[PDB]
């Protein structure tokens, strides 16, 4: 279950883009102290910080790679690489947040 996995990721995601180009956009991104951090796919901007215990994951209803990540004035469209990278984020996007609830 969620306890093979711990509470700390270092990866990429998909992210999806909006507007009149909507597509998938690979970003480094990295889950610690409770903190989701996406980087901008300029590499010296600093990194978008996501308190994950304000934020709702829903996985995929459909696909095994997809799910949204809910923020308080952002909806994040993600896709993993594949069934298991998708089950690894989510995993480790819980614990995560399973700790922080904990320790507020
Ligand atoms: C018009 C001139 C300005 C310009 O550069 O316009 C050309 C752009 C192509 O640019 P892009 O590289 O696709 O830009 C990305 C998207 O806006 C994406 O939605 C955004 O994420 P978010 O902000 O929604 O989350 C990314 O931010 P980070 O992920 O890096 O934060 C951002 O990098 O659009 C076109 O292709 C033209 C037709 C629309």
């Amino acid at each position: 279950g969620n306890k093979e996995y711990g509470s700390e990721k270092k990866g990429f995601l998909l992210k999806k883009s909006d507007g009149i180009r909507k597509v998938w956009q690979r970003r480094k991104c990295a889950v610690k102290n409770g903190i989701l951090t996406i980087s901008h796919a300029t590499s010296n901007r600093q990194p978008a910080k996501l308190n994950l215990l304000t934020c709702q994951v829903k996985p995929n209803a459909e696909d095994k790679k997809s799910f949204d990540l809910i923020s308080h004035n952002r909806t994040y469209h993600f896709q993993a690489e594949d069934e298991q990278d998708y089950i690894a984020w989510i995993s480790v996007l819980t614990n995560s947040k399973e700790e922080a609830l904990t320790m507020a």
